[PDB]
């Protein structure tokens, strides 16, 4: 053909490299209500909606991988359909410190309201809604 | 109360050079670079985006250990994979392997792999 238009639909998954898989899995299940799943040859992922995060253990990663794997190097913003104030209470109840929020920020689709906190490796997590 | 996440809205990539990165994702992955906020830059696709930070620039808050080349991303395309692979190859980007059978969030996928300018690993895939 001629003039093919390259187009991406969405991000299906990403790989986080973490200090300790069991710590990370427990954290995301309890704090973000994600589902830990086992797939392939004893691999672990966390499901949210219809996408997922694959976990690699630092020092035991699979190839190929990021050129420079690094714990605590991710900065992710997730949309929740729950009432944000209830989500924030839920996160705090799990013994997590809210760094900042609720505050107006920018999302892919326009204005969002967000709050922020750290995961066990120091990854920055932003939980957000498009709801007023 | 039942905590639950719908989807990922965006993530921040820390890169050596924003202009190099922009040119790559626009040409190779057909993304649109847009400005927002106070001189911030993002790459748009579907209903998501990737925010760019240049290593060394002051920003807060951010990842505890920002690192260029530390991301490992799988994108779905609705194009025929062989067309997408020809496109990428034609932009002068080395294909590492593909097409190969892999696992996506919602079942089996077919993929190919390459790296971006900083070494981030990029998997482009289809469910078809
Ligand atoms: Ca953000
Ligand atoms: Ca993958």
């Amino acid at each position: 053909g001629m003039e093919f238009l390259m187009k991406i639909s969405h991000l299906d998954h990403l790989v986080l490299t973490v200090a300790d898989i069991p710590t990370t899995t427990n954290f995301y299940e309890k704090v973000l209500g994600m589902k830990a799943v086992s797939f392939g040859a004893g691999r672990i992922a966390l499901e949210f909606g219809h996408q997922k995060i694959n976990l690699h253990q630092l020092g035991n990663e699979f190839e190929p991988k990021a050129q420079n794997v690094r714990v605590g190097s991710a900065d992710l913003c997730f949309i929740t359909d729950t009432v944000l104030s209830d989500a924030m209470k839920h996160v705090e109840d799990q013994g997590v410190t809210i760094m900042e929020g609720p505050v107006k920020r920018t999302g892919a689709q326009g204005a969002i309201t967000s709050f922020y906190f750290r995961d066990p490796d120091g990854n920055l997590i932003e939980v957000s809604t498009y709801s007023n």
